[PDB]
């Protein structure tokens, strides 16, 4: 008997940091071998980030330790024997909700000091999967890019930036704020101008 997924891999929808296990069930005679693939690359046992569990009656799994976003991916099981080779797929996505990451905080927000004229960017570190929608205020304005401010949004940060230098009225409180369907995060930060 050629092997067959009797009980094939499934998608995983696993949240940041928890181990992610993947299982399946395995049928062939002669007993068929398997391999483990990330993205078409073999996966080999260390132990820490990779374990493999064989259990009787057919059974393999793979537990991935500690999950990043690195390890939301497309996942291959492979079950050969002298009969034939067939593989298995699932995909992985991690659950990020979405978070700021302020790297200095002053009395309780964020803070920057800058001097008149100094083109200032207040870069702000986020983490969400989904990727989250991002958005800047001024206590409670929005902005959006016009001719005095500019937002950056990249994968992993947002800055606000003074593209013509900051003015003494730039001082104030501003609102940043990330949103995915698995929560809002926002912080404040202080931004002070010294003449
Ligand atoms: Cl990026
Ligand atoms: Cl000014």
């Amino acid at each position: 008997m050629a092997p067959h997924f009797k009980e094939e891999l499934r998608n995983l929808n696993v949240r940041y940091q928890s181990n992610a296990t993947l299982v399946c069930k395995v049928t062939g005679h002669p007993k068929p071998i398997v391999k483990w693939y990330r993205q078409g690359k073999e996966i080999i046992a260390d132990g820490l980030k990779y374990r493999i569990q064989e259990f009787k009656g057919g059974y393999h799994q793979l537990i991935i330790a500690s999950v990043t976003d690195d390890d939301a991916t497309v996942y291959q099981v492979r079950a050969t024997n002298q009969g034939g080779s067939v593989s298995g797929t699932a995909s992985l996505e991690v659950e990020v909700p979405a978070k700021i990451h302020l790297p200095k905080t002053l009395e309780g927000m964020g803070a920057v000091h800058a001097l008149r004229g100094e083109v200032v960017s207040i870069k702000i570190p986020f983490s969400g999967k989904p990727d989250p929608v991002i958005t800047w205020q001024k206590g409670q304005d929005l902005i959006d890019n016009n001719g005095h401010y500019q937002v950056i949004v990249t994968r992993s940060f947002t800055s606000l930036v003074f593209p013509n230098g900051v003015e003494r009225k730039d001082a104030g409180f501003y609102v940043v704020c990330a949103k995915n369907r698995f929560g809002i995060d926002q912080k404040t930060v202080e931004l002070d101008v010294a003449d």
